[PDB]
């Protein structure tokens, strides 16, 4: 879908959870939700606060 730039650092705290750093320029799967996305960084999908990254249109 479109890329998202990771605002912030942010390191997974769950199973279902992806870690990124900022600056991460990564790919948005699923942002129907509101406060978690499912992007994918370096191989590993996962979620991510929403407000954490930012959409590049």
């Amino acid at each position: 879908k479109e890329l998202v730039l990771a605002l912030y650092d942010y390191q997974e705290k769950s199973p279902r959870e992806v870690t990124m750093k900022k600056g991460d320029i990564l790919t948005l799967l699923n942002s129907t939700n509101k406060d978690w996305w499912k992007v994918e960084v370096n191989g590993r999908q996962g979620f991510v606060p929403a407000a954490y990254v930012k959409k590049l249109d």
